[PDB]
């Protein structure tokens, strides 16, 4: 799906002028920011809500992301108002990369758009006194890198990340590994069975 | 008996083009309402009716839902007319979830129908005025969450939800615990004994 | 005497195959009317007699019972032809309630039969009228729900029940109060000194 | 007097082991006979003797009562023979009466023993003929029930009573009323100035 | 005369603690023989003495009266020595009867002693053969009851009384009648123009 | 003559203060002896003298009557001294009785005084051995009640009267029959032909 | 003869308004004198005259009868000159006795007169003396009531009578016997045969 080469035969929307994978997510030299070679332009935080209700532990961080926070790295295509190939800082060939079909905006369900009261939460820390409280998050291991949610049905866990709220957070790539099409749509496991559900919420 | 899972062996309604729990109830991503990742189409409440007599405190919410009611999510597959697979709203694949038989509706004992003339009260604010003036309705608990009616012989009391009639408001979860089948048919507390009967009723 | 619980000490028929109170007389859901969660079966009123004079006010009304006379509900399981425990709708386990001893129906002394010849007169309509012919019972108070005859000497009165022959109409359960047990055999108020039978009968 | 309760003043004869009135005439269940709510042991008819003489209407009738004749149901504890508490049906605690001094037998000039060669005549048909030929037994009113026996000077004469020998027929209540002891030994009206004699024997 | 009441205004002697007309003569209850309803004690008939002559039918018959005479009835208030008040059986306020002065004994002219030697006759058979004997005697009717002895000149003739010494005797109520003073001294007709004597002594 | 009623036609004295015809003579109560019935004052018989001649048998009883003779009772009206209204006894309405001319005393012819010198033989004992001196004063029978003296022409003869002189004994009342005015002036029989005096003057 | 009764058969002179033998000489009551019951009236002594001649022993006493001479009461109606009806004292019928004729005097042969100068000497006392001078008047017996004057040859002798001039007086009825007409005109012995003359002058 990720692979928005010319000569791609799976991509919905691929370029015109250019024949490389990472050029889209990935310049050798000249990129954004010190978190792997970014050279893709990303939205405000500003402008983001996440979902809030009275059952979980992020009240006071319902509204708004992190400057240094993954899931604005997704959104950053995939928000629904970002261009797909206007947003890139080091261009292939010097000039825009050119689009098929004009639409430089991504479409259909795979859109999100900018409001996540329909989404699963993102970028919060969980934390023990929270696990505890709730009963049922699993366990802590910090041992590795990244520190992972121990699970009590599937090997190594779910990955956590670092930002702004805490060491141990949640993010858009907890799930979603965005290299790996193994078991698409880019899931960490093979959804069927609910055995990647069962793994936090048993 | 809720694990609708096609490799599931105490369900007697099951899917045979999935494998996974929670798609017939919680979806990840676009969601239907901000009331825990709620995937179920769910009907209008104009069409319910409830118990009703001069022994109660709800004779003028005797007739209809609010839109907010738990107990519509729970008769939105317990009103034996929505289709149990066909009600979804982010399918698993693509498509329409194929049922075993291809009866999507409910059936047998377990059925509900649209007339609650036969069953417990729904759907109303319980409150410490009508407490006092039955005398009988336990008392009453604010500082938890959600807030509680207290009872004076079982442990934590019955859970009570917020609806547009009040705050505190009897509802089809109050006694049913959807997930946890540690007490069939998923009541709160082993029933023999008439314990949690004791609870209320004393 | 009415808990009928298999664990219960005071009992003198019990069931062997559940521990409920409740599920003799009430059930949560598929109840039969809506008159307070019934789940047991009545008999016929056009096989019942009652107790007629040429000194009372019921001389039409001698003969049968009506559809929602509360003496109805009694009488199925004071008849003595009625199962106590054939007789359930919303059986607790899926089957027939098991009795001890297999006596599935009242004896003794406590059993009433078909024929009122040798019982206090029930179900007819007290008039004000017939009160002002005859002079002596009592009074009539409207504003409490349900609506009392008063008393010269007892506090609160009698309740009086709402019936086909009137809205004003005495019951099986005028004297009777099911639940409370504070002074047997479930009468109303402790029965030496004949205040009870005073309250009416000055 | 017929105050038979433990905590009574004014009775001769009361019991020890209850307090209420009513139990040793009235049950509110299982009585004997159709005829107001009767708990009482009546003799045999054939046992007695009545007042007869040459100047009367009562030559064929005067032995034996009838088997509905209400001075069965007074000489039933007027007999000097049946047991005061000893004959009851429906006893209030499971056991015979308790009897202070151990005396059930009523004594003293209040006995009246099983002759009536002493006594005012008692069952007995009253007829139009009959008062035409003695020419001073008042006159009959047919439109009041019970059906009364005219008096000149009197209000509302004396009330009679139905029986085996006639519907209009002088019995042991025809003077004395049960309940009333405003006249005591409960006449229907104080004696004193002949009134109550005068009503008859004009 | 005869009405002993202590509110009658033409009686000679009256009680003063009754105002009853018929304790005097007749108890309700508890009397004394079965004669009508008499209360009042008798003398003995041997200190009895009668007008004897040798003109008459009751030679053998002129001492003493009969056990069953209603001459001793009169007499036990007409003898002069029997107490008005002090020779009651039933009286009527469980004590003696308080007399006017404390004269409870008749005396004036009314008074007739114990000897009858000027006195008309009583107690006696008339018999036909007597009649016929005499031939003055009127004629004897047996159809009437009581039987009486025809008069030539007064309707309805003298009633007669059975007596031991027959079934046609002359008595001290022949002549009086003890409650209709219509023609005092409470004779049977109007005494002026003889007629009452010359329905006899023809 | 003899009818002293006010309403009497044929009578020369009568009273105004009464109506009937036996007070003169007779009382039932409270006469005077025993000799029937009366009640009228009699004289001494002192002041009486008799006719006496030495032809007769009653010398030695010439002067005075006795204490039971019929003779005092005929003159007590028929002496000329005796007040006829004065001399009762038993008055028949408690006051002296009225006479009509104020004339209490018999006048005229029939007046008879106190000397019998113009009179016939009164008060003697008539004796078989006088009959056989004289030989022609009839003949004696002792059968009847009262003797009668026979007689040779006349039925029945002439009763006779008991007395102190003898039992058979001439008297006022041999020949005048008080009641029977058959044959005026009280005659026996009529007197013309003088059969009445041929029946002892042979 | 002597019978004046109006049916007689054999008297001259006889009554028409009467049918009494005795009311011409005979009345019970109002008699004239102390001589037996004399109801006629008789005429002075002292227009009389009697036989007298110097052969006797009544010179002294030739003039006059006395007034109680028999002989007045035989000349009362055999002088000639009283009246025979209009005589009477005591009248039968309250008015003169009627005569037949008129003639209410005696006249022919037995017609007396005045004078007794050819008439038997009357009204003197025969005295022994007497008798002796003359040697021929029998004897006297004094043992007799009346006194007779013995006679040898007729059984006993001529009865006496008392007068003025003596105990022992000849008179009228000497001979004649007023009532027994055996030997006709009433004489005491038949005359035939001068039986009656040859007792006194033999
Ligand atoms: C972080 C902000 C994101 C973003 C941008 C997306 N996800 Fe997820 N996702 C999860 C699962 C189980 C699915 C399968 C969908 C299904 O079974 O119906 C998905 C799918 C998607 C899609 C495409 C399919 C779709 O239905 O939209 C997209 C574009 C997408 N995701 C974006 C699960 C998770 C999850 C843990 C349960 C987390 C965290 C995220 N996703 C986060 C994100
Ligand atoms: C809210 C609208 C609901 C719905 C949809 C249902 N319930 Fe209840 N329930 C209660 C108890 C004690 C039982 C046991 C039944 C028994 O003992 O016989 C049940 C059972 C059910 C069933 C299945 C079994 C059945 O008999 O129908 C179903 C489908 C069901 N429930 C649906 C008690 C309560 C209660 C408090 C007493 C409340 C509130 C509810 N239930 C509410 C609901
Ligand atoms: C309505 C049809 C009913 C039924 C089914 C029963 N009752 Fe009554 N009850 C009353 C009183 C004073 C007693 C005490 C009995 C006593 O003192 O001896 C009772 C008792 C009973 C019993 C059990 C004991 C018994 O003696 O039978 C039963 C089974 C019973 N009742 C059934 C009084 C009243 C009353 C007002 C006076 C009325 C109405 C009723 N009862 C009605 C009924
Ligand atoms: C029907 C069989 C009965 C019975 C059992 C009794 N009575 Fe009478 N009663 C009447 C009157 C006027 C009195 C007063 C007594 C008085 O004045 O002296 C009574 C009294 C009694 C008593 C108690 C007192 C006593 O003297 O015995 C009793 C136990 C009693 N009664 C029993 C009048 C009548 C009457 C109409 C005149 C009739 C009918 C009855 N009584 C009937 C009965
Ligand atoms: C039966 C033993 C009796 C008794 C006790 C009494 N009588 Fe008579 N009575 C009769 C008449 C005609 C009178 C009127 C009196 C009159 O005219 O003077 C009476 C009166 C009385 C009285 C009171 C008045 C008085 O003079 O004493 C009394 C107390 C009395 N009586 C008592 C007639 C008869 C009669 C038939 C002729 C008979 C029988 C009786 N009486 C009997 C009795
Ligand atoms: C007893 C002492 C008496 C009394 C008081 C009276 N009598 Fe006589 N009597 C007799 C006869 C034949 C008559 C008729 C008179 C006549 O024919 O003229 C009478 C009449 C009377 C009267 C009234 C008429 C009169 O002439 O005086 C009276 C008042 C009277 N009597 C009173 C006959 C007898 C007789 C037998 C011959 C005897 C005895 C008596 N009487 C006795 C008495
Ligand atoms: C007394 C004064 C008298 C009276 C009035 C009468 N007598 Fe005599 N009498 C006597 C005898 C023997 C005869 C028979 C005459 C004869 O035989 O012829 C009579 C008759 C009469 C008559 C009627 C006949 C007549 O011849 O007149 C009358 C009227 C009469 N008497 C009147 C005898 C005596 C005698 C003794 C001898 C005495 C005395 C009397 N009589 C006296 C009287
Ligand atoms: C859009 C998304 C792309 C596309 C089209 C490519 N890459 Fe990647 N890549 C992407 C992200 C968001 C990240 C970092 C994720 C994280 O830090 O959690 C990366 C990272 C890499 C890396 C180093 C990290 C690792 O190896 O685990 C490499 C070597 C890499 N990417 C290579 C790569 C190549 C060869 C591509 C075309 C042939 C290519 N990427 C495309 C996001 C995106
Ligand atoms: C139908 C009912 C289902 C089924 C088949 C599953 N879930 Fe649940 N779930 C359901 C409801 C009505 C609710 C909310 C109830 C309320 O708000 O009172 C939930 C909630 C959850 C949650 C979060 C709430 C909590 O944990 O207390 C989780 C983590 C969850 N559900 C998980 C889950 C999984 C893992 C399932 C398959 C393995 C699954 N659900 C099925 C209703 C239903
Ligand atoms: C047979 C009788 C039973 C038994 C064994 C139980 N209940 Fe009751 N109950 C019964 C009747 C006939 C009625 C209605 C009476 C009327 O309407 O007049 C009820 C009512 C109730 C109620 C609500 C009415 C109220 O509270 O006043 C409750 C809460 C209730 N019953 C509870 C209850 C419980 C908890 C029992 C076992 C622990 C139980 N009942 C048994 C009749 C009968
Ligand atoms: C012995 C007598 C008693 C006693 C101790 C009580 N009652 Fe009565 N009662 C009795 C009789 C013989 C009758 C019927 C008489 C008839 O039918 O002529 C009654 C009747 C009643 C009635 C209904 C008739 C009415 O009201 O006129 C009532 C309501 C009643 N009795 C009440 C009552 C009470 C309350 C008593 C104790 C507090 C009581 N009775 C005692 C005889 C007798
Ligand atoms: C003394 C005498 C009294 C008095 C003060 C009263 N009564 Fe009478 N009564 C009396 C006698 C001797 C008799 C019987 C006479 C007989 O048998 O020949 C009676 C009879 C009655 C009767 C029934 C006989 C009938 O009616 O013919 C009655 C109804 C009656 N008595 C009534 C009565 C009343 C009402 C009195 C006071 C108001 C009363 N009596 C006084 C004697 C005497
Ligand atoms: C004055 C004389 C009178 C009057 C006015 C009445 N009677 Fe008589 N009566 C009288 C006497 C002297 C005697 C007795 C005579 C004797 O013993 O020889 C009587 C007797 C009676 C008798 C009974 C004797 C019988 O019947 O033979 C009766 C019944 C009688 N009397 C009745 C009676 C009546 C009814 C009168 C008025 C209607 C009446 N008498 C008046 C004297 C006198
Ligand atoms: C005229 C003479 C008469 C008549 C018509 C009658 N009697 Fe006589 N009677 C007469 C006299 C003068 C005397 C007395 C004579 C004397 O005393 O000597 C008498 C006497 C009697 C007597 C009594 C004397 C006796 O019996 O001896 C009787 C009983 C008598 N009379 C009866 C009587 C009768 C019955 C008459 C009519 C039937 C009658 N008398 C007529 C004179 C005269």
């Amino acid at each position: 799906k990720h692979d928005l080469s010319s000569g791609s035969t799976g991509a919905t929307f691929k370029a015109t002028n250019t024949d490389q994978i990472c050029v889209f997510c990935h310049t050798p030299h000249n990129a954004q920011q010190d978190i792997p070679l970014w050279n893709r332009g990303n939205p405000t935080a500003s402008t983001f809500t996440l979902y809030s209700s009275s059952s979980m532990n992020n009240v006071p961080v319902k509204q708004g992301f992190t400057a240094d926070s993954i899931s604005l790295f997704c959104m950053s295509c995939h928000d629904g108002a970002t261009g797909l190939g206007g947003a890139v800082h080091n261009d292939p060939n010097g000039a825009a990369i050119a689009m098929v079909g004009g639409n430089d905006l991504i479409t259909g369900e795979a859109n999100l758009g900018t409001d996540l009261s329909n989404d699963h939460p993102v970028n919060f820390e969980v934390t023990p006194a929270g696990i505890a409280a709730d009963g049922n998050l699993g366990a802590l291991d910090t041992g590795t890198n990244p520190p992972t949610m121990k699970t009590g049905d599937v090997t190594n866990g779910l990955p956590l990340f670092k930002s702004a709220r805490g060491a141990t957070t949640l993010e858009c790539g907890s799930c979603h590994k965005v290299h790996d099409n193994t078991d698409a749509p880019f899931l960490r496991t093979t959804m069927a069975g609910s055995k990647l559900c069962l793994g936090c919420h048993k």
